[PDB]
């Protein structure tokens, strides 16, 4: 007889919560709109549900954590094991992908010297296979479900891995054995890979390698300007595997912008029409739009009712709308 707060592991449920959370289990698993989002202040310290992953609404996949690194609490770790194995939920690692060295680099020692000569041999490449490699090995070290490349070069982003071009051996080919390394060692592992900002860079075969492609579709103030932005057939499977974000740092009050105009007339009576759209956003193939998410999800949570827009949004996305998925 245990609280959710207070519950650790399926041991502490209720045969009626352990069967409820075991279909939840199984919707994670058929194909639906996606929920999504970019999680700051994650402690699972307690007394406030807003810090806690497991006490995110029931309708939401996985996320992306803005800001945490390493070094996590015990009670992250819990907090963490419960979301995992009872909710059907997944916590990825998440930080912009600029230089070589970026967030591993320890001290201050030199990102080119500590990666290339130090860790590969001058084989800049080895330094690739060895940064990625790190970051698989600090993933595995917490049990979390995989890494979600923030890839922005040409948003002033660019650097001795990021740059404009197509990530193919024909382009980018450092980005590639760079994809290629986490794929190869978190894909056989269950994990997931996700790219996040212009995941149209993607190569067709290279973004088999990418569990879906997540854009900012932050200041987008039209259903078909937001279509422009995402349309995008170099893509495998671009409509489901597609993830359209709102900004909540700005916009969680009023469900992202306030002068947007959606496709769907009846939705523009409406405050929140941006997230609504998103959710329901038939793609010109007649396919359903893979997911949506918010950044800095939790500014959702003081609403009311607390997580109102994302909570409405996956309800207009996968009942008010059914969408199609083939």
């Amino acid at each position: 007889l245990i609280p959710l707060i207070e519950a650790q592991t399926e041991e502490d449920l209720t045969p009626t919560m352990r069967e409820y959370f075991a279909q939840i289990r199984e919707y994670r698993k058929t194909p639906h709109v996606k929920g999504f989002g970019w999680f700051g202040n994650w402690t699972g310290k307690g007394n406030n549900a807003q810090n806690y992953l497991k006490m995110l609404p029931d309708s939401v996949d996985f996320v992306s954590l803005w800001g945490t690194r390493g070094y996590l609490s015990d009670e992250q770790k819990a907090d963490l094991k419960f979301f995992q194995e009872v909710k059907g939920g997944k916590a990825l690692l998440c930080w912009i992908i600029q230089d070589l060295g970026d967030q591993l680099t320890p001290k201050g020692l030199n990102a080119t010297q500590y990666w290339v000569e130090e860790k590969g041999q001058g084989n800049f490449i080895e330094g690739v296979k060895a940064y990625a490699n790190a970051i698989c090995d600090s993933i595995e070290k917490y049990n979390l479900d995989g890494f979600d490349i923030d890839y922005q070069p040409g948003y002033g982003h660019s650097g001795t891995l990021a740059n404009y071009q197509t990530i193919s051996p024909s382009g980018n080919n450092k980005m590639q054995v760079f994809i290629e390394t986490l794929s190869a060692r978190l894909r056989p592992a269950g994990r997931m890979l996700v790219m996040d900002g212009q995941p149209d860079l993607l190569s067709t075969e290279t973004s088999k390698l990418v569990d879906h492609y997540i854009y900012q579709a932050y200041w987008e103030s039209s259903t078909s300007s937001v279509i422009y932005k995402i349309n995008k057939p170099n893509l495998d499977d671009w409509e489901r595997k597609t993830i359209i974000t709102v900004e909540f740092e700005q916009g969680w009050k009023t469900g992202g912008i306030t002068y947007y105009t959606s496709v769907r007339p009846e939705l523009n009576s409406m405050e929140g029409n941006q997230i609504l759209d998103y959710a329901t956003l038939d793609l010109p193939s007649g396919k359903r739009i893979g997911g949506i998410g918010t950044y800095h999800m939790e500014y959702d949570y003081p609403n009311d009712p607390p997580y109102k827009w994302l909570r409405k949004a996956l309800y207009f996305g996968n009942q008010v709308y059914p969408g199609k998925f083939d």
